[PDB]
């Protein structure tokens, strides 16, 4: 049977140290939950599973999804957990529940994920047997970046190293990847004012005591020559700032994954159904190119042609990396006018576990706003990875 | 289409500050897919994801599964992932491994869990933005995941230790059963290791020589010898003991998650197929309860009967929780000839993530063996919650 | 035995906990402290023969801090130096040391100081050494947790020296009416220009300042403000208590002789010092038995000190050593002239030398005998100085 | 002025870090040595007129250390206390900070010592406070971190005091047999004076056993056992000392009273020795070991003595490298190892920083007053380029 997205939410996002400091990752999934039970007015024993993305997790909160549900509300009853396959979690998430959905298994799950990036924990792992050795205390947003693709694999400069070698690699010019990058500012400041992200976002309580619904990071204000001012992050003297990058970012997503049967049975709007997925392994000094291999094997899959999509979610974890997905998929000027229109990663920023949610949050909403068929998300995965899903708009 | 589970591995399982304590998670978990990898000749191209249930994980090793993946030899094309469900986890890769696999999406994965208890970090959320304000809290791990679990609105200050607290108290469960229970799971933990049985499960691992051997059974293990201290004075009745629950343990499991066509392309042995499986919500004051609902709901999708099990394996997080859900089964002394007859959590341990794979090893292998058709693997889980999969011998 | 007199005596602006200063280390203090003295007086570095600086919150940062301060302000490899800690006394300490060691005949020249950065001091743990399996791992705050130690196990007081400063108007019942004078002294004293000569102004990048962070110009009614009591319905606050701060302090000390040989300009002389141990849990009174052991020595009485430098602390406590030496209105006119403590701050390690600049100075210029510097010390010490001018 | 006189010298027994006083705190040490003074002088509490420590990695466990070890041993609240730094040389700096104290009149009784506890030296950082946003957080150990930092900006030395030991190893072409057997010497001293029953007259012993037997002397110690051992930094350098030629680092404490003759005499007290003179220098951080040196000329050329009329000689064996290159700048023969560290050193017992010196002082002062010699010297090196040397004369009664 088919598995259906219904009321795709997300918070605002916000930066690293900015709006949301204050705000653990369990308070934003909560606030975001609590969201999605308002508008479907689904009753509460009705959800069988909070599966969350969610990447730097510690022991605040264990299975996240099941503390998320328990400190919004939701009973005893309600079962959950917490998934990590880094940038690809959200999607993680809502492939899991597609999964278990289809299977006949649940009628009912939540798919979501949280990141409170401005929280993650300082961590040692010389404090528990004594420091023969003295004590290391690891970040462990830097600390990430360099473990991903293990002992054989190691990349001193994160992700941000790995996309000067896709530069490197596709010959691709500062000027091209800060054009890219003011289009995104440009569609998410456009998007703001077009009034359509106010159907994607759960306002946010915080105390000074306000209500937040606006993303922090978009500017209207960005240009092409303001950011070719920018110090590109000495060890090559040939393009990545962060301008053209995404940053690190504090948000959560929540989306009800169920059946047409039940969402009929409960009132639900169906927005799309899962057509198919494919997940990939890349070099992890190569990271970036994970949505090539990925979106072949869900094209693949849905017997389907690149050209066939009317609208793609590709995320911009930096703008390098973007274009050089779009080299490979032989995208022209014209294929822009398909791409990320309610802006990406650069301009909104990249919360890591909640990205997989947002990007379906604007897919499956701009595809029933424009009344197109199909459409692709796919994202690159630190360590060397890709995923990818086609989704369908569904009618009455 | 049908899942079936093929050569399922473990390490061997080592105490907190035992003889692993110098090796990773990461560490562990590459010794037994190598050992996976070693034993069924697989080539390596052909793994299509390494999931791997992990329950204490931090920046040393993010999704797990592709690290382990890397770190053990397979190319750059192998995709991995990691998942928390707690105490549940193992189980939880494997149910996900099967689901993706019978959706047509996979046809050969890896399912697994490691844990490495011994290294599990202390961190603190006070570093960042400094400590002038509010000073400085460094959390262990393992003691504050005991708990947060249950959230905000359901604390529990002395861990699922207290939650089975409460089982001995609600169902009067004597001292004496919970300690004759602990004997059995020692007693069946030495007899399996001597009758050479978990030779077929255990994968082999270097230590800056070789073990081969679990460390927490004893044979010496004696009814009069532990009526030991209770660890939780703020109840004179209290009676959970170091040696009447599982302690903290350090481990990996691995198992190949595929269909029958591709296991008999890869000359592959089949040992069951998941039938069904159930998950559910509990209090987290009670989570030791969580096999019953979702014992219930995987029998109901099987269209079986509690007494249609030929083999249970419950993990005995605890006695007293182990023998509380024995009672809603309505157990006599009959039922534990069929219940975690190679052991169970008190004698072998609960290295959380790993858990969920060695129950279904010794769950596959012993319905092999004995010739028998169906097969239980449940558990509880921190913060109030159970899963169940019903499993069924391969011919 | 010949005599040890005080040139030069310099200090840094004093700045709040967290504030103009808190990019700079206790070090960073000491040294342009030490570069400022050295530029002033002339001196040939070599001179120097040690360097003496009272310092409170140490770590391995600078070990033996006044050597730490001695290299990296320039002087040469062959002058020694070290750290003392005897709290809030240390300042006192380190001088009373060098004019000992100067008065024995042993050294000609020394510099007499201490640094303070309480902005910077470490948080430390006990627990990350053998491992925190059996036990958790704590980590103390230096600044809070050198608040509750220092009477030992034997007479803990949990709310610090705050708490032994409700003590004393608890005993000597002394009214919330009775912190602006302080700040109205500091802020005459800055715009009369004479803390100019007080002052080495410190570059912080890159602007330099050369003025005090904490005094207000702008009053009692101040009475506004929340008792630090929940604990008690009955007075100090942020407001009549010194804050907590970062600073340093140097001067030279030496004899007459050497002096007129280096053309340095003697402001003072060391009469007599005394210390004593009061009530940890009654801290603030030390001052009493420490000021009758150095007049006693001296064989001098309280009213013929011309001038009192007497540390505010806390203000109660200020007070409660006033009622001791049976002091009306008018003794204000003699006592904390330039501001003190309320007004300026506390840098724990930095305030003895900094009261001696003021002491002197003012000393030299009222054309007045005798000096008096005394202050209470956290863990129930008092230590005092007995100083005469020169020339 | 008039004399001050050092009465009844006593330490606890030396632990190694991580050994049998691993439990105890610095604090904890300080407090059982000064209750074993205040034991066998049987001095009124309150006649002490100050607890003067030198202390090395102090924090705040305990502020103003003297202070807290008065307290917490008993002493009433009328008892002033402090701590100094001078790091090796602190524990004299107490000792000479309490002379100049009691000779200038102001005070007619003091106690002088110094407390380390190596192994709870805490672990810090300085990024905690505002947070480690843009820097990431570090953890000094407080140990590893004073080895490096004690020359300051324009003198680092990345190896520490070991390293230092090793420059001067080089500079006076001193063999790896030499420092070897200087190091047996100091074992063999060590364990013949334990046997010989005078250590328990220096020995507070510490309490649940009691202990009075230092922990680090071995009589099993050879001259081809040693010979056995890896240089510690072999690595950097093909010619490089090792943790069996230097001293380790240690758990302990000193106390001693310093006071008049007029007093000790009221009190029934026995004067050992009397401060002749003493002297301070600075050196080169990365020379650190040569201290004693200027310092000890400085010492004798104030006592007007030549280094030829030093009956007793304590120079503190920080490594043997170091021991032996002071010793080649006094032009010392093999006869001179007859009057030099004659129950044992630093090698042997170990290098409790903040209370070497006291350790030193209960050595010289009572084998002077056992071979009824006249004159001493006190000197040790200072990590950071300091040297401190005093010099005392026997007492007659």
């Amino acid at each position: 049977r088919d598995a259906v997205i219904c009321e795709p939410v997300r918070t605002p996002i916000g930066r690293y140290g900015g709006m949301f400091r204050s705000l653990t990752a369990v308070d934003l999934g909560v606030t975001a939950l609590k969201g999605l039970l308002e508008r479907t007015g689904i009753a509460a024993d009705q959800v069988e599973d909070v599966i969350l993305g969610h990447c730097y997790p510690n022991s605040e909160a264990p299975a996240i999804g099941r503390v998320v549900a328990l400190d919004a509300g939701l009973p005893i009853t309600v079962p959950g957990m917490q998934v990590d396959r880094r940038c690809g979690s959200g999607l993680q998430a809502v492939i899991q529940a597609c999964l278990q959905v289809r299977s006949g298994d649940h009628d009912l799950v939540v798919a979501g994920g949280a990141e409170s990036m401005s929280n993650v924990a300082f961590y040692s792992t010389d404090m528990r047997w004594g420091g023969r050795t003295g004590v290391q205390i690891h970040d462990g947003l830097a600390r990430g970046r360099t473990t991903a693709g293990g002992k054989f694999h190691p990349v001193p400069g994160g992700m941000l190293e790995t996309a000067e070698n896709l530069r490197r690699e596709y010959h691709i010019s500062r000027t091209e990847q800060d054009e890219l990058a003011v289009r995104s500012h440009q569609r998410a400041v456009a998007a703001q004012s077009e009034g359509v992200l106010a159907e994607e976002i759960i306002p946010v309580p915080v105390r000074t005591e306000e209500t937040i619904s606006v993303d922090e990071h978009p500017r209207a204000d960005t240009t092409v020559e303001a950011l070719a001012k920018l110090k590109p992050v000495k060890q090559d003297p040939e393009t990545v700032t962060a301008g053209n990058s995404s940053g690190q970012n504090d948000a959560a997503s929540m989306c009800i994954v169920t059946t047409p049967e039940k969402a009929a049975e409960l009132g639900l709007k169906p927005l799309v159904r899962l057509v198919s997925w494919g997940s990939a392994g890349v070099a992890p000094d190569l990271m970036g190119i994970g949505p090539v291999p990925a979106t072949e094997v869900a094209l693949a899959k849905a017997g389907l042609t690149l050209a066939d999509i009317d609208l793609i979610e590709l995320n911009e974890a930096f703008a390098a990396q973007a274009l050089a997905v779009m080299r490979e998929w032989k995208f022209g000027e014209a294929d822009h006018e398909r791409t990320n229109v309610r802006g990406s990663g650069i301009s909104l920023g990249h919360p890591v576990g909640a990205t997989g949610g947002r990007m379906l949050a604007t897919l499956a909403r701009e595809l029933h706003r424009r009344e197109a068929r199909y459409g692709l998300e796919t994202m690159c995965i630190g360590g060397g990875q890709g995923l990818a899903a086609v989704f369908e708009r569904v009618q009455e």
